[PDB]
RNA sequence: AUUUUUGUGCCCAUCGUUGGCACUAUUAAGGAAUGGAAUAUAG
DNA sequence: TATATTCCATTCCTTAATAGAACTAGAC
DNA sequence: GTCTAGTTCTATTAAAAGGCAAG
């Protein structure tokens, strides 16, 4: 039930003196130079790890002895690291001289693992834990003794302790607890538990407890038998029972004596350290001396790769046996034989070098349907060889050949349509070996070959160290705290200075490296986000209590607009343009504070502070946790369409409806509350734009920047055509621009399509590249409507920055171009200086556009969310489970489209928003044929699938339309279950227009535009409805759109509703009885 | 402990009327793709 | 126009981590 | 009375009696 996230606050650090900020930098600069050192000898730890050690431990997570010894004795790390590296070829052999016994098949998963040769090798860590014996002296018998000790305490392993715990048991010299003592204490409430297992009351047990530990009291047991610490759960009970809140607690008596029983090995030893001292020698005279704090904030960023990596490793060599264990090594033979199309003569080159076969080199399983129509050809083509009988048998079989070849040309050219291209040669190829390999064979043999690449390519992480942080707390931390805002009024009263100011300040406790002593320092923040949401004091008597989600936002019920005073308004205005927003946001605080109307923030020691030195700069974290308890009794469903270039949509759905909206949804009553699409509104004078979906002015008001794009296009319109059937034919880039130069017409779109001209003008005159400098400037950065300057969030204005990279890149490569040495960054900021540095400030305000994308997608649907929550309760809000989209199957084009689609990153930003709020929840569904169900009557009872519908003018169709109408009445067979719904959706359309297969097939568009206007106008229609995959529309059995305008297809009744809108209904609906189980 | 000028960013033919907005930070690798130049091949 | 490779660059996402809690002797 | 710097804390995964006569 209970649920933590952590929220951050970054701050700009305001410095005070130089000196005072030389003693900070100086002390961050000593723990990260102190790192390091941890580092290298936690790895020297891990080292000395052996099956004497890990004896008898726990079950981990199917996690091999060997594995475990493996991980520790080996590692891959950068070449250039202190330990020496290793063959792998001599991974085995050391395993089994270290461990006496060869490796097991993790062990040996794990040695047989990917890695980049050039940047990373094997490390011996066995070899590091000998340098340190060595180096410092230590015996191997007492060295031994400490590392048993210490993975009983978890400082090594596979489960890890916090650093702050390790550096004191291991370090500290503080008075530690008597072990002895807990264990006879454990010991004795075990044998009285035993001695009566049938007591049911906490009563009678807190007095057992009692009566083992020769006490009358918890304050008693704990002096006697855990003096220091937090308190173990057996003496919480006998405190509980004292203060009064477990009385009618239940007891389970096998359980206590099972959890007691479990907990005794860590107290049969005193943790007498043999070799401590020693390393303690060591570290002082590489770190100085032993401070828990600094020690323990040091191996925190030591011990996080190493331990990470352990466990990602593990997991990931497990993974590989599984994936390795998937692998069908039956069809070696049949994968050998399609690998021999390299040898084969189909295939030629210069040195014959082979590549990696994979499924879309065949077109997956669709060489089936290839094959049977080849076979019928072969069929009649060894049905009418009997009937020849004459000298020239080499026409037939010439015709047999070359029809063969159209065949397959066919299908590559027919497959390459909605996917990567087959290749024509390994068909060939594959036809002529025909009595050598079955076709279903062929594919398990090019799978085979696809999937053990695959499995056999994925790389070992390496052991990389981590850049550090430090944190400073009231707690387990270096000592740091936030002045509170009382103390911050105090000071300030003290100092008779104003009451309020607009900077934050902490105090931490500081090693001050001349002294090597600590000091508490003073040094000032600045976050406005910080100050409105939780710093800023709300002074005011009776002011608004604090808010249920303690943070002061608009999205928590806090506006933060107060009418501001003329003098307030003034000091806006009388402010520098750079300082005015900012100024804007402190005056709109300073005046809901006067006007009673900011909300208390509840105070506590919840922030931690993260302080990260990179050069003379300090980053400022301020992050706290959140709590959240489940809300698992849902009222609404809300489920949520993520589109690319189309705006995403959500729906609402009252689950336990009663009233006269309700639908019996297979026995469960819901209501469809309301459906809409995602906007982000941005006001401009009177007007609004929505950031998602503009696409920029049009043309008719950018008239002078045309005119210059078209004038500098001219001087360069002169382009030849490489494809051209031989001689290649100079056409004129001109008329390709004065399509896109519409007045009608985008500006984005319009600079989006020039940024392509430009680059196949460039690709035309490859020797003048730099005369084209001058132009990109214009239109990318120092034009008043150049992509620098103007740009939404919509999908065309992503495309629009990713073409102006690839523009970039052209000008740079044609500008470096010669007939071996290759083109690196350098040579390019050498090269040109502004154009790379033009090209990285398109990189960094497009990284800031998705970024922006991803945060305001996921307010619009938590603030949605948030309240349908207050109206209704509970709210489960659903999202599609989309992954693996970009495949290597499949054309560029798509995978480049497919990569703004946006839907994992909008949808992980939901889910840790979700996480602030009380009553609201994140899963995501299968999404599979959400756009075609049918709301409401997809599962209730019956399946019912829908094809998605356009909707045009006789006048709009074109012969694409025309095409995919008929396309559909093909009767074809096919392995997607939607064709079935097209299909039934072009036999609709037939139906409904009064038309026949005759009237679309064979006739010209222009006939059957004339045809649509006939029935249309002798019906009174505008517009005309037909399937179309992706089509805007779908016809709804309810009105799910709020807009949607009923219509009768096919003699059934319909809503045209967005198809969008539909499919979010559709997403709040999967497995929405296991949402209400 | 006082700096008094800044947490990070988003949108706009008019960059202001107080213009309109939004947001968990960091470390490190891995995975899957894309762009550019050129090469080989192919009907 | 397709395939495939090499080299220089890039994006979007995932998965290991960090951002401790509760306590008391002893220092004020 | 307060505050800090030091300590230990949490899973669950236990064993064996019970079930049978005269002696």
């Amino acid at each position: 039930n209970a649920s933590e996230t952590r929220k951050a606050y970054t701050t700009k650090m305001i410095p005070r003196s130089h000196d005072r900020m030389k003693l900070l930098g100086n002390f961050m600069d000593y723990l990260m130079d102190g790192t390091p050192i941890f580092f290298e000898l936690w790895n020297q730890f891990g080292g000395g790890i052996d099956r004497d050690i890990i004896s008898g431990t726990a079950n981990k997570d199917k996690i091999s002895d060997d594995l475990l010894l493996a991980v520790n004795w080996f590692k891959v790390m950068p070449i250039n690291s202190k330990p020496q590296g290793v063959s792998p070829s001599n991974l085995a052999n050391l395993f089994q001289q270290y461990s006496g016994s060869e490796p097991d098949i993790q062990a040996q998963e794990y040695f047989a693992s990917n890695f980049d040769t050039e940047k990373h090798q094997w490390k011996d860590m066995r070899v590091e834990y000998e340098r340190l014996l060595a180096e410092l002296q230590l015996s191997r018998s007492d060295m031994h003794h400490d590392l048993k000790l210490m993975y009983k305490e978890k400082c090594i392993g596979l489960s890890l302790s916090t650093a702050h715990y390790i550096t004191s048991v291991m370090f500290g010299t503080g008075a530690k607890n008597n072990r002895q003592t807990k264990h006879q204490f454990y010991s004795k409430v075990i044998q009285l538990l035993e001695e009566s297992t049938q007591i049911n009351s906490v009563e009678q047990l807190a007095s057992i407890i009692l009566k083992a530990g020769d006490c009358d009291s918890y304050r008693k047991l704990r002096i006697r038998c855990s003096r220091k610490g937090a308190t173990p759960s057996i003496l919480k009970i006998v405190q509980d029972y004292e203060l009064g809140t477990n009385h009618d607690d239940e007891v389970n008596v096998p359980s206590l004596i099972a959890n007691l029983k479990e907990k005794l090995g860590r107290f049969e030893y005193e943790c007498e350290w043999k070799c401590m001292e020693k390393i303690k020698a060591f570290l002082a005279s590489k770190v100085g001396p032993y401070y828990l704090g600094s020690y323990s904030a040091m191996l925190e960023n030591a011990l996080s790769p190493i331990k990470g990596m352990t466990t990602k490793n593990c997991k990931f060599v497990l993974k590989q046996i599984d994936a390795k264990n998937d692998i069908k090594y039956e069809n070696e033979p049949f994968g050998k034989i399609v690998e021999g199309f390299f040898d084969s003569p189909y295939f030629e080159s210069d040195t014959n070098v082979k590549w990696v076969l994979h499924p879309h080199h065949i077109g997956e399983s669709n060489i089936k349907t290839l094959w049977e129509d080849l076979n019928a050809i072969h069929s009649k083509y060894e049905e009418d060889i009997a009937s020849l009988s004459e000298d020239k048998k080499e026409k037939r079989i010439k015709v047999y050949q070359g029809d063969v070849c159209q065949t397959i040309n066919t299908y590559c050219e027919e497959v390459g349509k909605e996917a990567k291209t087959p290749l024509v040669q390994l068909l060939r190829y594959l036809y002529s070996r025909k009595d050598d390999i079955a076709v279903d064979k062929i594919i398990d043999g090019i799978t085979f070959l696809s999937k053990k690449h695959k499995v056999e390519k994925q790389k070992i992480n390496p052991v990389i160290q981590k850049y550090p942080s430090f944190n400073f707390g009231n707690n387990s931390k270096l000592l740091g705290k936030i002045i509170s805002p009382k103390d911050k009024l105090k000071h300030n009263l003290k100092c008779n200075r104003n009451q309020v100011d607009n900077y934050i300040w902490i105090e931490i406790k500081v090693l001050n490296t001349k002294t090597m002593r600590w000091e508490k320092h003073h040094y000032a923040l600045s976050s406005t986000r910080f100050l409105e949401e939780v710093y800023y004091p709300a002074t005011s008597e009776n002011p608004p209590d604090a808010l249920a989600a303690r943070f002061r936002t608009k999205t928590n019920g806090y506006e933060g607009k107060p009418a501001l005073s003329a003098e307030q308004i003034e000091q806006i205005r009388s402010a520098p343009v750079g300082l005015r927003k900012v100024k804007k946001r402190q005056m709109r605080l300073e005046a809901a504070r006067q006007q009673n109307l900011l909300p208390r923030y509840t105070w506590g020691k919840d922030f931690n502070i993260n302080i990260c030195k990179r050069g003379n700069n300090f980053e400022v974290t301020l992050a706290t946790k959140v709590k959240k308890k489940k809300e698992k009794n849902y009222k609404v469903v809300l489920g949520y369409d993520a589109n690319i270039v189309r705006k995403n949509t959500y729906a609402a759905i009252e689950a336990h409806a009663n009233g006269d909206g309700v639908i019996d949804y297979n026995d469960l009553p819901v209501k469809p509350i309301e459906s809409g699409f995602v906007t982000v509104e941005s006001q401009v004078r009177d007007k609004s734009y929505d950031q998602l979906s503009y696409n920029g002015v049009k043309l008719l008001y950018c008239k002078p920047h045309v005119e210059s794009r078209r004038s500098f296009l001219e001087k360069y319109r002169n382009g030849t055509m490489k494809d051209n059937r031989g001689n290649n034919i100079q056409i004129d880039f001109m008329k390709d621009f004065e399509a896109i130069a519409d007045d009608e017409t985008s500006l984005y779109y319009f600079n989006m399509k020039y940024c392509k001209l430009l680059q196949s003008s460039i690709r035309n005159h490859s020797s003048q590249a730099k005369e084209y400098r001058e132009e990109i400037f214009e239109l990318l950065r120092d034009g008043k409507l150049s992509v620098l300057k103007l740009s939404s969030l919509s999908n065309l204005s992503f495309v629009m920055f990713k073409v102006a990279k690839s523009l970039i890149g052209t000008y740079f490569g044609h500008l470096l171009k010669k007939p071996a040495p290759p083109i690196t960054d350098e040579d390019k900021q050498k090269a040109d200086p502004e154009m790379f540095a033009l090209r990285l400030a398109l990189e960094e305000k497009r990284l800031n556009k998705v970024k922006s994308k991803k945060e305001v997608i996921a307010n619009k649907i938590v603030a949605k969310a948030l309240e349908l929550r207050d109206k209704y309760g509970p709210v489960l809000i659903k999202g599609e489970n989309i992954s693996d989209t970009t495949k290597k199957g499949k054309k560029s084009s798509t995978n480049s489209f497919l990569m703004d689609w946006l839907a994992r990153g909008v949808a992980n930003k939901v889910k840790e928003m979700v996480m602030m709020h009380q009553g609201l929840e994140f899963v995501e569904v299968n999404p599979n044929f959400t756009s075609h169900q049918d709301p409401f009557v997809h599962k209730n009872p019956e399946n019912t699938f829908r094809a998605r519908y356009s909707r045009c003018t006789p006048s709009e169709l074109t012969e694409k339309n025309r095409k995919e109408i008929l396309s559909f009445l093909s009767d074809k067979p096919s392995k997607r279950p939607t064709n079935a719904y097209y299909n039934e959706g072009a036999m609709a359309f037939l139906a409904t227009y009064g038309l026949k297969k005759n009237d679309v097939l064979g006739v010209s568009l222009e006939k059957f535009k004339q045809i649509m206007a006939n029935i249309l106008h002798q019906r009174s229609e505008d517009q005309l409805l037909f399937p179309s995959r992706g089509g805007m529309f779908y016809l709804a059995t309810y009105k799910l759109d709020a807009d949607a305008t009923s219509v009768n297809w096919n003699g059934k009744q319909f809503w045209v509703c967005n198809a969008d809108l539909v499919a979010a209904y559709n997403v709040g609906l999967v497995d929405i009885q296991k949402d209400f189980k």
